[PDB]
């Protein structure tokens, strides 16, 4: 048993809810929250901007030190950093950004990072301002992630379309 509440069960391991991931993280304090990161860990907008704002910019300060030491992530890659006030850990995962012309085949590689963690609170990778079709992102998630993933979908309209179209 875990602390996640109000989720619809899609599969053995994937759950979904219409929820702001910031507010969900603040309530649950999960072991792992996933950020929709870019390779520079520049948390300007979308999920990343909202998570970083909720940490009072501490996520960005930590991220800048990480990049100064290690250089940029790979598209499809990830790093584990602090979860600050939101979670124990933040798994920063880089899905491909369609609005930059990145290979959508890298979305499966991105979701494979989730398998290193038994339970995660996450957004749909490459959705929102990353430009991919969220229906596709949910299909790749279900077909790739084997650990227990609690997906927060911010937009109520999109949530209802994801559920009602799910095979
Ligand atoms: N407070 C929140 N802002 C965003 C922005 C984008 C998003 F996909 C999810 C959320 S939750």
């Amino acid at each position: 048993v875990n602390s996640f509440s109000g989720y619809l069960k899609l599969t053995d391991n994937v759950y979904i809810k219409n929820a702001d991931i910031v507010e969900e993280a603040k309530k649950v304090k999960p072991t792992v929250v996933v950020n929709a990161a870019n390779v520079y860990l520049k948390h300007g907008g979308g999920v990343a901007g909202a998570l970083n704002k909720a940490t009072n910019n501490a996520m960005q300060v930590e991220s800048d030190d990480y990049i100064a030491t290690n250089g940029p992530l790979k598209v499809g890659g990830s790093c584990v950093l602090s979860g600050h006030n939101l979670a124990k850990h933040c798994l920063h995962v880089v899905g491909p950004n369609v609005n930059k012309g990145e290979d959508i085949q890298l979305l499966k590689s991105a979701y494979e990072n989730f398998n290193q963690h038994e339970v995660l609170l996450a957004p749909l990778l490459s959705a929102g301002i990353f430009g991919a079709d969220p229906i596709h992102s949910l299909r790749v998630c279900v077909d790739t992630v084997r650990t227990n993933v609690y997906l927060a979908v911010f937009d109520k309209n999109l949530y209802d379309k994801l559920v009602s179209s799910f095979l």
